[PDB]
RNA sequence: ACAU
DNA sequence: CGATGT
């Protein structure tokens, strides 16, 4: 209903799907960019959406912040809840990097706690999430 | 049918 | 038009 402006917004960006994947996190209120992941040669949109949330959790935890995280990805929000990224991406040499990062993100979830609310950004009501890359 |  | 997901 109401945007929680005191929040962190995260989003994937890509060149192809599967393709080059990156992600960033921004202050929902100001748009200030707070982190940006270096492009990963091959990944899926949903893997990046997932890594973005987990990085957000780790970022806020390190800084003792209780802000929620917004993501526009139904899939990634569920993967984080389940602590299991059920990606269909083949495991081969090409995809080894992204799969390592995803496996490690899952491992972090299974060994750490958080109270961070993970909220659905309501794109249909509010427009693009503020971490969007503007490529669509 | 919803979300990317 | 194609792909990734529940
Ligand atoms: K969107
Ligand atoms: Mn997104
Ligand atoms: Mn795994
Ligand atoms: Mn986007
Ligand atoms: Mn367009
Ligand atoms: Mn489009």
């Amino acid at each position: 209903e109401e945007i929680i402006w005191e929040s962190l917004s995260v989003d994937v960006g890509s060149q192809g799907n599967p393709g080059i994947v990156e992600y960033k996190g921004v202050d929902t209120k100001t748009g200030e960019v707070l982190f940006e992941r270096e492009p990963i040669p091959i990944g899926t949109n949903n893997m990046g959406e997932f890594l973005a949330i987990v990085h957000g959790l780790r970022y806020l935890k390190e800084r003792n912040s209780r802000k929620p995280i917004y993501s526009d990805s139904q899939t990634a929000i569920k993967w984080v809840k389940d602590k299991k990224a059920k990606s269909t991406l083949v495991r081969n040499e090409e995809t080894a990097l992204i799969w390592k990062l995803v496996d490690e993100a899952e491992e972090w979830l299974n060994t750490h706690t958080y109270e961070t609310p993970i909220l659905k950004w309501q794109t249909d009501k509010w427009g693009e999430i503020k971490a969007d890359y503007g490529r669509k």
